[PDB]
């Protein structure tokens, strides 16, 4: 099926993850309490990403090997690609404030859908969850 809401179950490094997105400590305090989530909902070979948060709902939309911006709440641009290949999705993305990039990465198993990032360095993991 892999067409869902899910939303946040579990989370790991994710305070940590952000403190060296050069966040800054007030956001935490809210990210602390903030969650995230998708309505993932793919189409003809194509992936409406639906991501969202207390900060703000993103929609992510990309069909394969396709290139775009994303934006924090706070006030943050960040642009990345994704494509999709043995069922799993490889996805990057990269600040234009630092100049950095980040490492995402999705994949459905489990009736769970996992995802993964790296910034610079710094894995975190998050697990999702059907609803």
């Amino acid at each position: 099926a892999f067409d869902s809401t899910w939303k946040v179950d579990r989370s790991e490094n994710y305070d940590k993850f952000m403190e060296k997105m050069g966040v800054n400590i007030v956001k935490r305090k809210l990210a602390a309490h903030d969650n995230l989530k998708l309505t993932i909902t793919q189409e003809g070979n194509k992936f409406t990403v639906k991501e969202s948060s207390a900060f703000r709902n993103i929609e992510v939309v990309f069909e394969l090997g396709v290139t775009f911006n994303y934006n924090l709440a706070d006030g943050t641009e960040l642009r990345g690609t994704w494509s999709l290949e043995g069922n799993k999705l490889i996805g990057k993305f990269k600040r234009t404030d630092n100049g950095n990039e980040l490492n995402t990465v999705r994949e459905i198993i489990g009736d769970e859908l996992v995802q993964t990032y790296v910034y610079e360095g710094v894995e975190a993991k998050r697990i999702f969850k059907k609803d």
